[PDB]
């Protein structure tokens, strides 16, 4: 490919009071591919649109005085952010000082500033010099990601018109128009994920007891749904539809590390996440933030939502820290005005458990990004 | 893709006499994809041929000594460089020094050096240690530009045998064998800009008065060519072309920032220039200095060219120096000392208002690079 | 594409000890694309599979003390490694500290720590600050390597069945299944490349003499194989067969700067090696360690080979160090305990001179990786 960037220097010698935080005012460019820099805002590296991962670094000289403190530093958006460099040490001769910054996150509109210290008795010079420059340089690129702006979840298989968790079901919901599939995963006795909601298999199939009571096979095979359909196990379903379909998961509430990484490893397998997947084909809810924050830990790139039945600005605000893709509340407790309020934030917002066409509408109006309908051909019927 | 770059450390220590400056005899190659270190050279990391930008960093580690300060510098073709480390700091115990570059620009033949400076009484030990290397990584590769050797320009349309600035007199240059197209721009009274030469608009068309005077659509309407033909403006002509043609483009020579800030969101609001653009898809050329430094701050990647009359070795150095791609002088004042001292620094000529066979043939003997022609087909004629 | 790479940074500010090295704890995740990183491990990045060459950095904040030094280091499995950063500066303030390394290989299961030292009194505080982090970044990934398990070379053009070191020969050897043909080369009168074996040219060609007494045209027209067949070049046999064939060529025992740099010219000139070519398609053999050596300081990707008569652990741990591929041992001196040591050891085990098929079988039964045959058909007889 070509080199994505921009670097600039100075073509006259800076002043910098003692003691006093400056923004460099760099002059001249030595080279930038597309528009990183603008003569009207001379200190700061502005990101263009088509970017999201950048890597910042520079160098400084001085003047030649072995009195006092130097440093280098770089700030994002006229604050502190995360891996920028900085730098401080004892000043001998022209004490020249260098660093770079690691690979970062940013968006359309972020700028970088170089900011310098000095601790000598009078004014400093920030000497122009080939030593002394401030570059910038594109890591990632935007590139298209499978999202859509509205998302319509076949909530737990479609159950409303057939079987619930079943190969079948799924295929169903899939040609009604179902964007995403929903999946609930539990622990058999064995380390083996099985596609089911309660806990005790009886109500949803003609065995009993608890999943983790009896190993895979047995409950697989002794067994079936109240429809005499298959048990199928997550393995099943990947190979039956593989990454021609999005698929929505549901984390247990309570939290146990053994099923995400049960489950992150058989994602995997499959190439659903990681370094060859595709960043949306793939969504994970839980009501558990600790099993969140685990899977991001370990996947960053896959998005995050959090279901709550307490929708409010609190709520919201502790997502955004955490860096969840979206929140899904109860569809009764949504309000156009919480709806604004996520989308200023940059939050996603998914009503669950809408079953009915006159609340659908009523949620699309409020701006609702996806809902989780038993019943989907309603969605058409708007 | 796979990884191009070096690095090199060293086997004995380095003795460094205090207080002088010593390139390092580095002494063998952890790893070298092609040809970026040689045995009888080894102070210098050489850049091989398919390689234009290049990242350089080190490290270096002392022996145990608290008195005195340490350098790390590195070096261009033996001499300072932009986007290069520079570090000094006080010594204790070993004093690591650790420094990075930028991305800069390098060229087939051009070698980095590895310098270091101590001011403790005595000699230093520069210890051959893991934490000791020079290394060199290769971040752009030499790719097709779309350049030649020769470029015919249909000047301001080919004019000469048919009508000025419209778009069947581009095609029909085009189809005589043009290389370029010449495209001359004023603002109207909007924003918007006119492809037109004169500022007033009486002599190639029906109307009269200044361009800026009224606005596009009224001019572009109510008035047409001698010849009858629309007057078109840029966005129709990019739109009729598009990617399929190279456009030569001439800005006013007096400078205004808004006609070169209107130019270049017209020419990346299609592709032509930018990320995604080709490099010498398009060429710009202006009287004015201003308007060229102007544009080469915001996109480094265009090719520019100097217009002028006054052809001589303080405009080809004074063009050099601000990295012009090419300088077009009057043909009159063209020789071939003249030309032959241009390739010598590396700056293209180009000879502008060639209407006459042998002047032509005489230029090209001269060694010209390229013809702005009012007949085009002359240039089969030779 | 898109960014492969992990940042981590502390939530709590760590105590570091007066005096004692320690690896940094880390808390938090900033960004981890896949597996960098490992709660119950939160000292170590580690490298996932899917990885070769990596990139490390990272940045320190300490509490404001203006005594002692603070020192920013970075260990690989636990112990120093090559291109790694290090640095130890004077204290003043925060004292921040700052380092890169350079482009490093890497394999699965390895790991980096964050070490971190100070001397001034009293404990210091690791600072949760934006300008604490580490980050670990890939740049080269795993691929295709055209690479075999099993590699069957046509000893010698595979004379055996027809004459030595020629066109015929070799095309013979590739219908027969060989993976390789080998390539003996001497320097003739001029600087040109002859096929041959032997010195004197006597033995398997009407002529006589040094190869180096006359030119290579006289040599290639006057004279021909016992059998009447052509005495091709490198080139003549480079454009015959080009990249359709992988390549085994053995150096003179005697080392001669002038060879390798020959050999070396020839095959980039056909794109065999370097930036463009593939890793196995070119494998290297020689006697002298000296040529092995000058050529992995020019080509490093390039893998090599030595051939000895005296397989013992030494040659076995000699080779590793200077990183050769692969060890060619006599046969007669190969044994279960030697190929299963070299393995361990992580290099190749080729046995050359196998002629016999219940000696192949012995071999393969010891799990040797490649045989230098001169009868090829036996391996399938096995």
């Amino acid at each position: 490919g070509e080199h994505i960037g921009a670097m600039i220097q100075l073509e006259e010698n800076v002043t910098v009071p003692m003691r006093k935080y400056m923004p460099i005012p760099w002059s001249k460019v030595t080279y930038n591919n597309a528009e990183f820099w603008d003569s009207n805002n001379p200190t700061r590296l502005v990101v263009p649109k088509g970017i999201t991962k950048v890597r910042v670094a520079g160098n400084v000289l001085w003047d030649s005085n072995a009195t006092g403190q130097r440093m280098l530093r770089i700030l994002k958006n006229g604050t502190y952010s995360i891996g920028l460099p900085y730098t401080r040490d004892v000043a001998i001769s022209t004490a020249p000082q260098n660093g770079t910054s690691g690979v970062i996150p940013v968006k359309e509109g972020d700028y970088f500033e170089f900011e310098a210290f000095q601790d000598s008795e009078g004014d400093r010079q920030f000497r122009a010099d080939p030593y002394t420059w401030f570059s910038i340089e594109a890591i990632e690129l935007e590139t298209e990601t499978m999202e859509k702006d509205f998302m319509l979840i076949g909530h737990r298989g479609a159950t409303g018109y057939t079987d619930e968790h079943t190969i079948k079901g799924y295929q169903m919901a899939l040609d009604k128009g179902a964007d995403y599939i929903e999946l609930d995963l539990q622990l058999t006795k064995d380390n083996k994920l099985l596609c089911m909601h309660d806990s005790t298999i009886d109500r949803t199939t003609t065995g009993t007891g608890k999943v983790g009571d009896m190993t895979l096979s047995y409950i697989q095979t002794n067994f079936t749904s109240l429809n005499g359909e298959p048990i199928p196990s997550l393995d099943d379903v990947l190979n039956h539809f593989g990454t021609k379909v999005k698929y929505y998961i549901e984390t247990k509430r309570p939290f146990d590390a053994n099923m995400d990484r049960e489950l992150l490893t058989q994602l995997k397998a499959k190439g659903l996440i990681g370094i060859g997947s595709e960043r949306f084909q793939v969504i994970i809810q839980s009501f558990a933030r600790e099993s969140l924050i685990n899977i991001h830990n370990q996947f960053s790139n896959i998005p995050l939502a959090y279901l709550t039945s307490t929708f409010s600005e609190s709520e919201m605000d502790d997502c955004l820290s955490y860096g969840f893709y979206a929140i899904a509340p109860k569809y009764t407790t949504i309000t156009k005005e919480l709806v604004d309020l996520a989308h200023s934030k940059g939050l996603k917002v998914h009503a669950w458990t809408v079953n009915t066409k006159e609340e659908m509408q009523s949620l699309i109006q409020m701006g609702v990004d996806g809902f989780f309908t038993n019943y989907l051909d309603e969605y058409k019927k708007i």
